[PDB]
């Protein structure tokens, strides 16, 4: 249930397939963020074509078609600018993730990645002699448990013992009883001297795990500080006002609807389409 | 096809319908572009949720992952900057432009609207005059020409040759019918110029009364064009997110929310609870 119960290093070692996997869950994050921006855009490049088209070939004219159009412009630089959006996470920070995934994991011809692998033999290795020690123990002190219970049991036979049948037949009860009594006390000597070089083992045991340890530690340590160099890069790019032509697409915007002069448009209607045009008053022609 | 020309008040009188015609493209328009407003938010939003849980059910935990979240943050909080535009296009901007043509275009019985009809009937009325002597002019256009080449019919028989022609008499009436030629010619054309000369006056007062209703058009029309651009400015206001301090509010937390990732606490906290620094029972049994 804890980490230096054998083979519980087993965690720190997913760790490593867990950062490799994880480089691929952001970039696809990254990877569908982009998608919808270039959707938006899209969507607004067919607008102003639409609405471009109908303006054109609609009634409305003059310093009034002007303004209305200038939406259509507008569009067409929030189009341009989430557009390089998709252009900034796709071209830089899915691959900044890409590069990294390739630099700090490495796929081998016949399984996972060296760097799974080798903390996975790290930990195998610093962790050997101990765990042998342990199985040491383990079977000492069972061997342990089993003279216990002979003893034990010889003893009780001899409760058996006291059967008005016979009486060679107590000698071998009581001499069972002093090997087995005696048995009992080998295998306590030999238990309690291996658990001993267990102990010293431990603490030279316990240096050599933490060797290994620290340095996944140290390599996820790299993968956090890139996710956060990265990120922060990211935030950038999806930030539309760290953009110096964001502010002056909107103030284009204003300057043309401002500059639709109701009289100006006006004027020209007279002149052109009303009394103020040309005519040939009738005249007498001969012939 | 001058203003002048009977009837090509035509092209004015269509500008009318055209107006509301152009209210209705324009709310169209509108109401189009806050589709596409709030389909990019809603994409964020799903985005958004996608990625909130599946961080979550990740392997990512920490600081780093509360970085990553940050991120699910600001697509939300920028979703709603976008419903936020659909609404003041269609609830300000749409409404306004709908209400607008409503108390500028009104239905009349039998179809169409007041005022085009309203228009249509000032400009025939002040023409209605002018027309009645011009039609005249026309037929004592027709008189004329026609006199005239009555005339010249007549004189080519007489020519030719006469091929005889056993008589005179048939000469005679020849000779006769062309003197009734020239009569004709004669007095065509003294009512030809009659009904010219009587236009004249006609004219200058009939292009009085012209203008009258022309101004009166104008004055419909220069309202559509104010309210127009009116609405322009105010939908660039509403489409203008360039100027929210409220969007890049958005970035400078998120950023703050990236910095506060920290490497270190995150691998103190592994190895506390997943490595060395790890309780554990360290062996020392009997039965
Ligand atoms: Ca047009
Ligand atoms: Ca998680």
């Amino acid at each position: 249930d804890s980490f230096w119960e054998v083979g519980n290093y087993k965690r720190t070692v997913k760790r490593i397939d867990d950062g490799h996997r994880l480089c691929s869950d952001l970039m696809n994050c990254l990877h569908e963020r982009a998608r919808i921006e270039k959707a938006y855009a899209q969507q607004l490049t067919e607008w102003a074509r639409r609405w471009r088209q109908l303006v054109e070939k609609g009634p409305q004219y003059g310093t009034v078609e002007k303004a209305w159009m200038a939406f259509m412009s507008e569009a067409e630089r929030v189009s341009e600018l989430h557009l390089e959006v998709k252009a900034s996470l796709m071209n830089d920070d899915f691959e900044k993730i890409k590069n990294w995934q390739k630099e700090a994991f490495h796929k081998q011809m016949m399984g996972g990645f060296k760097e799974t692998k080798e903390a996975e033999d790290g930990f195998r290795k610093a962790q050997k002699p101990w765990a042998k020690k342990l199985k040491e123990v383990e079977a000492a002190k069972k061997a342990h448990h089993a003279a216990c219970k002979e003893e034990k049991l010889a003893i009780s036979r001899e409760a058996n013992s006291k059967d008005p049948s016979l009486n060679e037949q107590l000698k071998k009860l009581q001499d069972k009883i002093e090997k087995c009594k005696q048995d009992v006390l080998k295998t306590k000597e030999k238990y309690e001297k291996s658990l001993k070089e267990l102990d010293q083992g431990t603490p030279q045991y316990m240096e050599n795990m933490e060797q290994v340890f620290e340095q996944c530690q140290q390599f996820e340590e790299k993968r956090l500080r890139f996710f956060r160099e990265v990120l922060l890069e990211v935030q950038k790019h999806l930030d539309l006002s760290n953009v110096a032509g964001y502010k002056a697409i909107y103030h284009d915007l204003e300057q043309s609807i401002r500059a639709a002069d109701a009289v100006e448009d006006l004027r020209w209607f007279r002149a052109n389409h009303g009394p103020g045009m040309a005519m040939n008053w009738p005249q007498f022609e001969e012939w």
